[PDB]
């Protein structure tokens, strides 16, 4: 079926997010020391440290103060091997498990001055990240009793694209396209250019055989002609829930439906209680609830 | 020479905000091109973009930025850029300048361009604006809970990755100040540093004999660490949790010798009391390690 193919879809998205993640890991982690220590990836530039012996070794822990799901560990990781590989990490969470208050993530050992240095960094990244999955997994709990799944959008901090769809995965949540180049998100524009909705759909399907093409549709006609010329997945844009029902008994399971547009915790079990497929989320990765933690020497 | 704290303090907001300045264009430019690399699947070839290519290529279109809700603008430099890299074929008018007040449906920009390159962009350009307008935008919130009071928001090392100067910048739009841009420009002496050294003087003078002109602060958990902080020549003081009645001490305490910053667990419920009691800045993690996007819409004129 259309639905369980978009599934099939979602999982090749992440398969080429894993791929892509140790470049973006290193991006972003580089970036982020770079503007910690002032243009330079020298820890010596880090002058409180400085008043610490050079010798000393120490461990410490990091903790989370809330509940929610942990995200983070290759990020934190790559700070650590980029400030000289000396401070070693002992992981005492995944990426993807719940997390309860006061639940240590990790223990670290290495040269003092190391780890005040990457302390800051490392949970940054671990607070942001598991902030979106936490975030993400709260949003999943709505969704409770149905077979609707929810999904990403292109509306993402910028340079987080591809850890924050990560930790959208961790959380429970699907992606969707990771950009402009991996799928067609055909809308009225380009209807009217092509002439017609099969047209646009024939002109994606020849120019790039093999992308996911989807079509938005702002009314049920617009639905009906959309599955008349066989559409993968229709994105139904700011319908009323009883124009989803509607739409879900006219689609009779044919296309996947995928409903966008105003879509807060508070409203996401009614639509999703409408019998459509997916709901796409534009609130996971836009905003952010980072998660507390604190590191204890 | 003689330099007051209100001097000290001034001296510190001018150099990072001439760090900031001379910085901003290369990261502007750096996290412009690695956000349009993501979009685009590792390139800054606008031609990547599918979907766009449905659309005649000889196409001109015109479009709007309208913000949905209430807040402070920011990020007209990182939009700029977007069309920059990717091309400079469309043309920004923009209706609003950085640090301006918004009101809801107001438009922010006009674009007009090659259709194909305005359909790329427009997702880029937004959450850029939508992001440091988030950010200016809660800053403000803060900054009008402290009205009636001398008491000044100060931002944090807590920030998403990436977009530290970003972000320091955008709390400057919305009314906030800039405590240090990293682990370079300032000490944040702490108990492990006061161990180490041997008592908070000794941390003092070794801070200042390594690096001269870098200021000074000291964080303290209780009224006596406080007591020692400042007669040992601390220049900023953190006030590590303490009660409002502690807070009313430490001010008492200090009779104006250094400046006095509260760093708890502050909201907007309780910044406004915490402000009352006389201490000189209020760090807020929450400016810069949370965001609440300002909701943005396109709207296409043709
Ligand atoms: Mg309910």
């Amino acid at each position: 079926s259309n639905a369980m193919k978009e599934t099939h879809n979602s999982q090749d998205r992440l398969a080429y997010l894993k791929q892509q993640l140790p470049a973006d890991i290193t991006r972003s982690v580089i970036d982020t020391l770079k503007e910690d220590l002032g243009g330079t990836l020298d820890p010596a530039a880090d002058i409180t440290a400085s008043l610490i012996p050079a010798d000393r070794i120490s461990t410490a822990t990091i903790i989370t103060r809330e509940a929610g799901v942990f995200c983070g560990q290759l990020w934190a990781d790559e700070v650590f091997k980029q400030l000289g590989g000396q401070v070693s990490i002992e992981w005492h969470v995944q990426d993807g498990d719940t997390l309860t208050p006061n639940q240590t993530l990790c223990t670290l050992t290495g040269p003092a001055r190391i780890l005040l240095t990457g302390e800051r960094n490392a949970m940054n990244f671990i607070q942001t990240l598991s902030g979106c999955a936490t975030a993400t997994a709260r949003y999943v709990q709505e969704l409770k009793g149905t077979q609707c799944r929810l999904l990403d959008t292109r509306k993402t901090i910028p340079g987080l694209r591809s850890a924050l769809k990560y930790a959208v995965a961790c959380g429970g949540g699907y992606n969707h396209r990771i950009g402009v180049f991996d799928a067609y998100l055909i809308k009225e524009n380009h209807i009217i250019a092509c002439g017609g909705i099969r047209q646009a759909i024939s002109t994606a399907k020849q120019l790039n055989p093999g992308k996911p093409v989807e079509v938005e549709t702002e009314t049920l006609a617009e639905l009906e002609e959309a599955i008349s010329a066989g559409a993968d997945i229709i994105m139904l844009d700011n319908f009323s829930l009883e124009m989803m029902r509607e739409a879900v008994k006219i689609n009779a399971g044919r296309a996947a439906l995928e409903n966008s547009g105003n879509i807060t915790l508070d409203n996401l079990k009614e639509c999703a209680e409408t019998g459509v497929d997916y709901i796409s989320v534009g609130a996971l990765t836009k905003h952010l609830k980072a998660l507390d933690l604190s590191m204890r020497f």
